């Protein structure tokens, strides 16, 4: 076991020896580099004696495969995961530097975006941790999503450059290479088997990421593919006669699927690149699980065995491509029977959904899909075959009505033609989330509600016919990283008023806590760990926002995803309203009617939605005007913190007092910030609507404020505005008129607030129902602004937000989905 | 210092903790990646001890420009450097294999061509074995030249892949970026300097590859640079609209510089990249000489002393753009006056010419060169007028015809406009060559009688003006490569005549043999070490060219660039006269009258050359046909070696009994492998020319098989063809009619024979006088025979060339180069 002498040691080694930079010195860079070299080192030896465990037991293993992983930083989690904080701590002192210092040199791993990538994350987190075999498949992409600039004009993108110099975390696996097709031709050889020539040939590489469990030596993979082409195919004679651009074209075309996190697809250009994306992630992974599979077989190779040896689980439709891959290589490749193959096909594979209406469900264009991938578009329709028959099999055709419904419904392609059937210009579709439905043996929502709305109203047919396959897995967070390593001080304090460090493994544990709620020392604490914290993030945005600000204010945080349903512009809207109030009373009034605040708001609008990059500006402008004006000073700061990722989110959670959930009633499946801001004791406002309801359930609804219209009103409410039923309230009319007039410099607004107003249009009629919900949301605001004032009542609040928590551990999830859809068990890695 | 054991867990070490491959087994590529990097470790603590001492004395150091290094594989003559290859090869035992096998897996770096890159390598072990402060700065080539392919075809190629996995040897320098412009604009600002504003922005990233010395822990680098933009150029808008190449085109532009050696130049487009490959090179390279002058330099920054710390080679013309860079620094960015900058330019740079007649040295169109690089053209027509004020300075204009002369031959731009002159559409160029004379302080030929040429043919005016500028330095090879690590049987009999293992440092010890030339004893060992070296090669051609041949034959070996003046076509001509003799003869007349041999050819055809591609046809179809004919047998052999590069001369040469160097008399500068074949033993036949001359004069006129028409009458028998006044030989014409006759199979040879035929015509007409040549080289080929049947004369001859070889040793050029042009001192490395 390492100790500060040896690691001290290991680093010097590596910064000499495994060197990235220059000789000179030992500046940060360098430094981060060496310790990161020295921690993979630890991470190595458990990862291949965990690899040497699994291949010799040839236990069943789990597959985790989505289009994102939202990592982070590895270097705190995986010294903390192995329990080295201290010794590396006391290493990096010797060398001249400190922890914090080397651990904020490390990037983002850019290869998720949202709430799918980190819940992936927290995923691969509670599988190591808790001795699960069971492993992450991704993509290697080089450039994110992209690094958020805040300026001026607001939101500019840039390419991320995490991959500038390289990661010191993950090993190229060079003999790890899977041959990936595209385009071409499929005919019949005279073994009767489908063979698929032609086309492009390209190659995916492994690069495997170590992920450590806390407190044990399991360490397993995150497996990302990164595509390329043999050197071979740079075309020398071209490039020789000044075609620079055609030598390169198979290298060009190669490279760009792992360039970046969902490209733009309005393009046909765009639309093939994602399916390339989604194949090549599902072909590489594929393969590389059934080598597995043979290579633990040895030469007792039951192919009937295989979904007793693998479980592949689909996050949201990006993986669907498994299905028919998956059948192909056991029909086409092994050899296998249509229906041996299938019944291995369906037992193997998983669904989890995601999206709460049928209409973000993936679709594609049939001509589009055969032209890629002719075999699978022949596997599918095979598929879609057998489920009409199997549709008229149960129901039968007395109905003719029913049965139409049926077929229309639950048909995996859309606007074809039936095989046979009784009677006597739309494009051509296949449904992903109709090929995912069928193709598997279990579909998950991702909350209570959630999961009773996929069985009624996503699926109901589906649901009807196969109700055994459906399930709920609520998610979860790691209460790893979102407890124990960004939230020192409250650990301190969770193990003394506990009892132990047991906490961060047995998390019902936090339950404990309910019976200290109004304890004034755990109250005392409580309050210097919350205040500790603010006062990290008070150096935090003066560099990076460029704002001072108190630490002796409520933190009003709202950190996501930049849209109109996710409503920051109620937030900014209700913010504008108070300052207007504010200005038009005495200082000593303005003291006595609002408490002070820091209002941080984050997060990345898609690039080329116009409204959402108009709100950051607009959110950054009532920013310049608030934090400037001498009446106001330290009441109110509203901040924009730019590029929003775990690195910011692990430090803006432990500090905050208030966190905002506040999309449209009923738009949101769960959300998972929300859990990771309870944990830490942060007091939520929302609306009712995804994990926002089970948060309120556990935490009691005393410590949590509720407002605004519930799901089952949205359309009563829309319908009104449509009919021009819908009376704005004048307050809402002030701040619009506020807005109008100028006040927040010469940014013309016009186009914003005009998505605000009309009854009928595309983009206006106020569709997310911001001016319904603003005085239910303006005066729940000053229930808190009281709440506030009383700092008993608040911290008694606080920490029974910590204390009912527990439920929402990723190892609670996780242990859910290895016993009731892919049944793993632990294995110990002496 | 590392012994068996610790290399042991060395290797070990790195397989699982520097790993690049899967954690299973341990097969040869592993082997290999792990054996590197163990090297490597003992490279970096020798390097590091080196830089360290350069940088505190702070004395001269010299730096060694060139397109290109041919620096093979690195692995034995490092741990032969080192004096690790005992512990080495018993640590590779213990695991499990042997040393030989665990070499054969690193690829040759494919950074260089020909001699040019060979010499370029043998000068930077010379540095570092004798203790001179010196660096090689070149370009990091992805895919090198061509890997050769030989088919039934002939030759074919294929980009190569020695990067596909990376070098184990290279040392990144994340920190050791320096930034390259192109095109834009230049102005003036308002402190009266030239500022280069806009263009094209790249990166230019370092790549160290350290060169051990022999028995010395100098540890020099050959830093080669790779081009790069920052990850913020890739144009995200563009990427997500669909239009992907324009997104990825300003990486597309930086990343071609270094794909190939010498790109095809025919287009624009190519010439653009020759221009940016050779500007790269030469800024790069300047800003981190410039950047170390300075850094070492501390506060007390004499620019007066830049040429007492710093000298530069130019290898060839290709590094000439160094002349007005440095330039450019000093005045622009340092704001040297242009006189002082002038000084300090010509003391620092020095020119080697390596070409013959002034027809291959480079020029540039001028308004190509413009566009490129406007500051630099600027201050090329700087240097152009002071050389135009200079020579009418000298002279007068009293010959105004001589001024003319002088005038027109000597000036740097071709066709264009005096300043100021008297007297009362062809395109304008700029002179590399000449720029290199006038911008340095030496310049030197590569051989005594080519010296003799660039002073009295090449630049005549240049020397009547600075007749002290011209020197000579004869090339040689490094002993360690070429004689230590390739030959080790030889090198063991070397060891024991001369008494010690010092002559691999005090080359002059090999004269010791000559006094055992006779020796019968001396004579059995040089034998069986010669026997030795011809059985691994029998191997090797097994696979490589898939003939199997008998190690009792004369090994006749002609291995170089393929090419109508380097006559290949003479050899294979003489091979086939030989065989039709043989085929007209009995078993029994046949063995009488030539002796057994095996003839192998190697070498790269440029791939546009498409008489250079027909003569490897050509070698190849004569093979298969000699090779499989029954009444020949083991008698001959002719197999062409696919992908000759260093690796194949290391296995060949020490091999080799007889070996060609044939080019027609007078257009060979030097040549530096039959140096390598003296040292090993090989007789050379050859004609008079390049380093031909030197070799025979030090071997000895008795151990040189000389043939073929001199230098001086080359002129004449080629005014002979054109006016019909040339008689081809009837045993020439046989050999022609036997090809026609379609002995050698089915393809047709018409167009090469007819190169041969004609007295005019761009490609006809005997131009290298193959068929004048061809009664003399015959007849000397016979001599040969004759020579080889007795053993006992031709062990003499093959011992008085290894004796008559020291002079040819690169130590004794780099001296040279070292006291003569350079001025550096050897620096002791404790």
């Amino acid at each position: 076991a390492p100790d500060a002498a040896s690691i001290t040691s290991s680093i010097k080694y590596h910064a000499e020896f495994t060197p990235v930079f220059s000789p000179e010195r030992f500046e940060l860079p360098k430094a981060f580099f060496a310790t990161a070299q020295s921690v993979r080192d630890s991470l190595l030896i458990n990862w291949n004696a965990t690899y040497d465990i699994y291949e010799k037991l040839n236990m069943k293993q789990a597959y985790y495969l989505s289009m994102e992983f939202l990592q982070g930083r590895a270097l705190l989690n995986a010294i903390g995961n192995l329990e080295l904080t201290g010794a590396f701590a006391e290493a990096l002192k010797n060398l001249g530097h400190n922890l914090e210092n080397v651990a904020s040199q490390e990037p983002d791993a850019a290869l998720g975006n949202g709430g799918l990538g980190r819940l992936a994350s927290c995923f691969l987190d509670s599988l190591a941790t808790l001795n699960y075999p069971a492993w992450g498949y991704g993509l290697r992409y080089k450039y994110g999503l992209f690094k958020q600039r805040i300026t001026k004009d607001g939101q500019e993108e840039v390419a991320e450059d995490w991959l500038e110099i390289g990661s010191p975390w993950e090993v190229v696996r060079n003999d790890v290479s899977y041959p990936i097709k595209f385009y071409g031709k499929v005919s019949t050889g005279s073994d009767g088997k489908r063979y698929w020539i032609g086309g492009e040939d390209i190659k995916a590489v492994a690069y495997d990421v170590p992920i450590p469990g806390y407190k044990t030596r399991t360490t397993i993979s995150l497996r990302l593919w990164s595509t390329q082409v043999p050197s071979a195919d740079f075309d020398l004679s071209a490039f020789n006669a000044g075609e620079h651009t055609k030598a390169c074209e198979a290298q060009a075309n190669a490279e760009k699927i792992c360039y970046i996190l969902y490209p733009g697809d309005e393009s046909e250009e765009g639309k093939i690149l994602r399916l390339k994306q989604q194949y090549t992630l599902c072909s590489a992974s594929l393969q590389d699980i059934i080598s597995r599979f043979e290579r633990r077989s040895g030469d007792r190779i039951k192919w009937e065995e295989f979904p007793e040896k693998v479980a592949v689980q689909m996050n949201d439709t990006h993986p669907t491509l498994c299905i028919p891959e998956l059948m192909r290589i056991l029909i086409d490749l092994k050899g296998l029977n249509w229906n041996e193959a299938w019944n291995i096909t369906q037992r193997t594979v998983a669904y989890t959904n995601h999206t709460v209406l049928p209409e973000a469900l993936e679709k594609w264009s049939y001509e589009l899909m055969q032209k890629l991938l002719p075999r699978h578009v022949e596997i599918i329709e095979a598929i879609d075959e057998e489920l009409v028959h199997e549709i008229v099999l149960k129901y039968g055709s007395m109905d003719l009505n029913k049965l139409e419904e049926k077929l229309t419904t639950m048909r995996i392609l859309e606007n074809f033609d039936l095989p046979s059937s009784v009677a006597e210009i739309p494009p051509k579709k296949v449904r992903m989330a109709n090929l995912c439905v069928v193709g598997g043996h279990a579909v998950n929502g991702v909350a209570e509600i959630h999961s009773e709305i996929v069985k009624e109203e996503v699926f109901n047919d589906f649901y009807e016919l196969w109700p055994e396959k459906f399930q709920n897995k609520t998610n979860g967070v790691t209460p790893r990283r979102w407890i124990r390593f960004c939230n020192p001080p409250l650990s301190a304090i969770i193990t003394k008023w506990t009892g132990t460090e047991d906490w961060v493994l047995k998390t019902e544990k936090l339950a404990e806590l309910q019976k200290f709620a109004d304890n004034e020392d755990l109250q005392n604490e409580w309050r210097e760990a919350k205040r500790s914290n603010k006062i990290k993030v008070v150096s935090f945005l003066k560099e990076k926002t460029g704002y001072s600000v108190v630490p002796d204010a409520m933190f009003d945080i709202q950190v996501k995803r930049i849209h109109e349903y996710k409503r920051q512009l109620l937030n900014i809207f209700g913010i504008v309203y108070r300052y207007k109030k504010m200005k038009e009373m005495t200082a000593a009034e303005r003291k006595t009617n609002f408490v002070p605040r820091v209002c941080i708001f984050g997060g990345k609008a898609f690039a080329t939605y116009v409204q959402a990059k108009r709100i950051v500006k607009f959110i950054t402008d009532v920013g310049a005007t608030i934090n400037h004006d001498p009446e106001i000073g330290d009441l109110l700061k509203v901040v924009f913190v730019p590029d929003y990722n775990v690195s910011v989110a692990e430090l803006l959670i432990p500090a905050s007092d208030l966190s905002e959930h506040i999309s449209t009633a009923g738009m949101e499946a769960s959300g998972t910030s929300n859990m990771k801001f309870a944990m830490n004791g942060c007091i939520q406002i929302g609306t009712l609507d995804g994990a926002n309801v089970e948060i309120r359930e556990e935490v009691g609804e005393e410590n949590f404020f509720l407002f605004g219209a519930q799901a089952h009103e949205i359309a009563g409410l829309r319908k009104e505005r449509a009919d021009g039923k819908f009376v704005p309230d004048e307050r809402f009319e002030e701040v619009k008129e506020f807005v109008r007039s100028g006040a927040f410099g010469s940014y013309n607004y016009d186009d914003l607030i005009g998505s605000l107003e009309g009854n009928e249009g595309f983009g206006r009629a106020d569709y997310f129902l911001v001016g319904k919900d603003f005085p239910s949301y303006i005066e729940c605001q000053e229930k808190v602004d009281e709440a506030y004032r009383d700092q008993k009542r608040w911290t008694t609040m606080s920490i029974l937000n910590t204390a009912g928590s527990y439920k929402f551990s990723s190892d609670r999830t996780i242990h859910e989905y290895a016993k009731d859809i892919w049944n793993i068990e632990a294995v110990e890695i002496a």
